[PDB]
């Protein structure tokens, strides 16, 4: 029932020829100047990047052959519609003008990197690699003019329109550096506006090492903090940087400055906002050699760590030809694993340095850990994230938190079972029929009140090589006569009316068998328990026959009071109208 | 004060020399095979699309009969991926010019329909990402041509030799490198085909078995698609098991080219996925926002011939068109959802009950006022001029308003019975205005961010009651003066209440606007006060001197003064609960139980 035509029937017949690969140049220029970048505004990023490379080469030459400042200069002409950019770097002679700008995929900045020592400072700051970034000017310009003056012993002019030809001629007088003039298109006249160009520079090239002037005014007044020593950075510097990199306006409660040299080069700073996120609403930016690649990174961090803010910079991460994506690499997948373990080991340290501060962190961002244990499919990671979880216990007072490592610490030496009971509040967990069995023979049980706590431990399955298993006055006849009267007035409200001695001050309480049904009600088969020794109960027994219309309101109120005290009713607005009627009839 | 270097000073000296742009071919192939495509798997997509182009060149050629299909074979033992199509094939000249030249595309000179995927001329070189050796056997059409074998290692050179036994078409054999042994697996290759090339207009065979290629339903007439076809297509693009309750098949040619299908799942949206969706295609090939954040519940596919692709075929090149395309789709979905309330209001009442949280998000998280009001047309409330259970909208509220009115009054309550008997509604019934009833949790937060609708201000009932104090309090009680406390008995009672509620209320005043309730708490910005408590204030207690509970409170302060204070604290708590401003209602049960005991003798 199969059908395939691929068969080994071909054989080499005769001799063969030899040819080299070619390249249609006229078509290739159009590819770079159109179908390469998702935005037209990219040309500003590349021309500034090519200028910074020219500035870095001159700085490196002045180390051994030391001899004006550096920095790059821009200018916009809103009338003629021209975008001009000029650096005062190394420049280019006539040979380097025809070789570099005239040949696609040729990058003199790449050959410069391969000739330097790997310890040289310019070896980790040159941006060029491929050799096509310059041709992004033809995407927004009908005519490109380049003036350059080399640092050796005449200036030249490089002019082209992007149609497969260019002209070179002498010029005078060209300043030491390289000047580029872009006669913008009609649909690209927005790039002659000082405001629009300023928006583009602050997006990609805001952290260039050298100063950047726009019509005579400096822009990039911001320094890359992820490149400095974590000790020489003050707290007010991180607070000022977090508001920029995260587009927020508060202070980062946690700050992680990670610097590693084992997988590639990691110069990253992570933040945790102090304000809790909500519905009425950036992420971690990806830089490479101080240039923005992705505003919201996708491959370097897991999904459950998207609440982190900051920036991750890598000098040797495989970049895409568009400089806005990353290549599929085993180095990037291992980078995500190292970062996941570092953030876990970092938040664990904050839980020991300040449990009070970590408890505030787990209340706001605790849902991300519960999301991580469920989403991931690696069991060793599910237990690494579980070390961050916090729960209340049955053998501990209310309001105090403990970890799964603390629970396994206090367990009996002859047992290896983690027992938990996920209930709404504590009044429903302490009065659980499945917990009362674990209160006699068995010992400790975890109380998980937070949302999505059940399926988190259900997807956790195993922790610390151990299983998590969900642990799931009035006479004797005067009460029964009152019981039979309460069941008839509460037919379709509760399913069982009991009498228990544990009440004293409260005339009633609400206990529920299954806690999964208690959450579905809060999205039910309650058990109303009555104290035959309370004042309101003995008044209810005496008013069920003397004033049945008055005892009907009291019964409905005692049930509602037990529902509120049990957390089942948090908005007692429906009872206000009936409660006011009870007070007036009780104050006659 | 300024520092500029650029000055018009350069002048051309001597004549110029003309040159031609050149290309470094050895490094061009290195860029394609390493730094062009972000994911290695796309080499299967490019080779399949090259076979679909060759088959389309034969489809157009057969109309001046042979099988037209694509075959894939995986050899995990020899580490070999083989693709063979029965298309036009290439002669010796085509093998050297089309394949041996970067950026050269024979699928461009073929011009003179819209079923050819080839464009740039570099897609064939995507095989070198995963293969050390590429063998290509091609046979031209019925013509004066023999068979040939195209061979290359991927480094600068290639060899072409004549071959026999070359079937009509083209066969490419990829000797996979050890880095990419995943592509010699049948399961892995089938994942790549169904991802990118699941809508190819030709059959695809993998190791002998025919792959279930689907049909591009977004490129066909809507009136030729049955409900059962939209069911099966929704279960694929959304990867679901249910069926869509709504189906929008929107096509357009102005101002943009749009060929899209949208679905609304009949399942309620999982609350775990809301805090934690529509594909994009082009020429039946998968491409990887397009819809606003509040429309993330919709599932489907959007196609547009006006969206340019990049070289790697994974990026959209017009962020302004994407922003314009997003607004056009938003207005269409708004009209589509508005037409669903007209045809079946009961079904839309279910959809608004399951997805209404998305429409409220799109109103709060939007800066444009007109977008706030366009989405607001989808909201549904109940009116005080309509029977219980009947839903209405802001549009229907605006038509009922008289010529003199200029505001839209609304009231938020848990259910209908509380809104009809709310103390804030009894004060509104003295007016002749219509009041909307909002029962959802985040309805008041939405109407505060909406602010106005159709130049009419949204005023909550609790706010309008506070404003009338600063105007003419020309209202009258529901009971005659014989049933109320006298002015001497009222001031004597008001002074005692200010002393027992010193630091809990700003001031206490009498109001003639209550009938059933003894008191109510009024705050100016009541809507924001309820939102701020979801983590004191300046509240105002307004008593009803005709209520039996207040008249008894005036007498209790002289017969049982401690019982009167416990009652006053309870009236304040009840007025705070009914206002939605109550904190934790559990610590008050103690005083309530103690108050009910002393009252019941
Ligand atoms: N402003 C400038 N001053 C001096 N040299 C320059 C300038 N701009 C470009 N060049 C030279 O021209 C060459 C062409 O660079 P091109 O922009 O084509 O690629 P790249 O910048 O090296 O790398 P990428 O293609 O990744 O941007 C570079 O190697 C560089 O040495
Ligand atoms: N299997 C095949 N049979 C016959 N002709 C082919 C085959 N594959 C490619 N060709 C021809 O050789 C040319 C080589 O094109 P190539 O695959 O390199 O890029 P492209 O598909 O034209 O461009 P892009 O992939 O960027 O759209 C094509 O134009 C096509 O006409």
């Amino acid at each position: 029932t199969l059908h395939n035509i691929i068969t080994d029937t071909e054989n080499v017949q005769g001799s063969f020829s030899k040819h080299e690969f070619q390249a249609e140049t006229k078509k290739l220029l159009d590819i770079v100047a159109r179908s390469l970048y998702s935005e037209k505004e990219v040309f500003i990023r590349e021309l500034i990047s090519n200028g910074s490379d020219a500035l870095e080469k001159l700085r490196h030459r002045m180390i051994t052959a030391g001899g004006a400042p550096m920095e790059i200069h821009l200018q916009t002409d809103s009338v003629k519609g021209t975008f001009t950019i000029q650096d005062t770097g190394v420049g280019m002679n006539k040979e380097d003008l025809v070789s570099n700008l005239g040949t696609i995929a040729r990058s003199g900045s790449k050959a410069f990197l391969d000739a330097l020592q790997n310890q040289a400072e310019a070896s980790s700051s040159i941006i060029g690699q491929f050799g096509v970034g310059f041709y992004s000017a033809f995407m927004v310009a009908d005519k490109v003019e380049v003036y350059s003056q080399s640092a050796e012993a005449p200036g030249y002019k490089w002019s082209s329109d992007g149609s497969g030809v260019f002209e070179v001629a002498e010029a005078s007088g060209v300043r030491q550096g390289t000047k580029i003039v872009l006669h913008l298109k009609d649909d690209c006249k927005e790039f002659s506006s000082e405001d629009r160009v300023k928006e583009v520079v602050t997006k990609y090239s805001n952290f260039v090492s050298f100063p950047i002037f726009l019509n005579g005014r400096r822009l990039n007044t911001l320094q890359a903090l992820w490149m400095m020593e974590p000790k020489d950075i003050s707290e007010w510097q991180h607070e000022e940087f977090y508001r920029y990199v995260a587009q927020a306006y508060d202070k980062p409660r946690y700050t992680l400055h990670y610097r590693a040299d084992a997988p590639l080069n990691i110069r990253s700073i992570f933040y945790v906002p102090e304000m809790k996120p909500s519905m009425f609403d950036s992420s971690v930016a990806l830089y490479s050699r101080k240039i923005l690649i992705q505003t919201k990174a996708t491959d370097i961090l897991p999904k459950w760590l998207r609440f982190l803010r900051g920036v991750v910079d890598s000098e040797d991460i495989p970049l895409n030809l568009s400089r806005e994506l990353l290549q599929e690499s085993a180095l990037i997948r291992k980078l995500r694993d190292v970062l996941q373990q570092r953030v876990i080991r970092f938040l664990l340290d904050q839980s020991k340095k300040d449990p009070e501060k970590y408890a505030r962190f787990f209340e706001d961002y605790g849902l991300f850990m519960r999301e991580g244990i469920v989403t991931t499919g690696e069991q060793s990671v599910k237990e690494d994230i579980a070390k961050l979880l916090r729960f209340e216990s049955s053998a501990l007072p209310a309001g105090q938190q403990t970890s799964l490592m603390e629970y396994s610490s206090r367990m009996k030496a002859g047992t290896r079972n983690i027992y938990y009971l996920c209930a709404p509040n504590r009044h429903l967990a302490e009065h659980s029929p499945y917990f009362e069995a674990m209160k006699q023979k068995d010992m400790e049980v975890l109380f998980c009140f937070e949302q999505f706590d059940e399926l988190t431990l259900l997807h956790l399955r195993e922790f610390d090589r151990k299983k998590l298993i969900s642990a799931e006055r009035l006479s004797s006849e005067q009460a029964e006569d009152l019981l039979a009267w309460m069941r008839n007035a509460l037919v379709q409200r509760v399913t069982n009316i009991k009498v228990t001695p544990r009440l004293d001050t409260h005339p009633a309480m609400i206990t529920v068998l299954e806690m999964g049904a208690a959450r579905h009600f809060l999205r039910l088969q309650p058990t109303l328990e009555i104290n035959t020794g309370h004042d309101l109960i003995k008044k209810l027994h005496a008013l069920k026959d003397s004033n049945p219309e008055l005892a009907q309101l009291l019964l409905e109120q005692i049930y509602d009071n037990a529902m509120i005290a049990a957390g089942l009713n948090e908005d007692p607005r429906p009872m206000i109208s009936r409660l006011n009627q009870l007070l007036t009839r009780a104050l006659e």
